């Protein structure tokens, strides 16, 4: 069945720039700016659009070694990005996939709001523990803050 987690966070980066950096170029950026959170991102197949498969490796000592994610949909117009964790880490005999969606909305003060949904698709009568969900949120925030600090410090990047 499906368990749906939604949350919102704020960013000081304008929506379009954050979408370009955080969402579209997360592959180069995350391991560069947050090597303590993500060790590497490997493009396995595809050119970044729907169906593209990436292997995200975590630093030694993390609960999970890696996941493979699949890009589902990339909407530049509405700054919406849909992708699924499809293998590795928590995925297996109790969890089929995690379907995620982020929408980035502009705020009048020049910042943005990130609206996030994580949909856990389980197998059988296994439920999703809050510990799994909190972990996802805190890494989300860790990557956002590290990317933020990098976009603030490198003004000529992703304009």
């Amino acid at each position: 069945g499906v368990f749906n987690y939604e949350t919102e966070t704020t960013s000081v980066i304008p929506a379009a720039r954050l979408f370009k950096a955080f969402i579209l170029d997360g592959d180069n950026l995350f391991p560069k700016v947050a090597p303590q959170a993500i060790s590497s991102v490997e493009n396995i197949e595809g050119n970044g659009g729907p169906g593209t498969i990436k292997k995200i490796s975590f630093p030694e000592g993390f609960p999970f070694k890696y996941v493979k994610d699949r890009v589902d949909e990339v909407d530049h117009t509405n700054f919406k990005y849909n992708y699924s964790v499809i293998e590795g880490g928590p995925i297996g005999d109790t969890l089929e996939k995690i379907s995620n969606e982020i929408k980035i909305v502009a705020t009048p003060d020049g910042g943005s709001i990130l609206k996030i949904s994580n949909k856990y698709h389980t197998k059988g009568d296994h439920e999703v523990k809050a510990e799994q969900v909190k972990a996802s949120k805190e890494m989300g925030e860790t990557l956002l803050r590290a990317v933020e600090s990098y976009l603030l410090a490198h003004s000529d990047a992703y304009n």
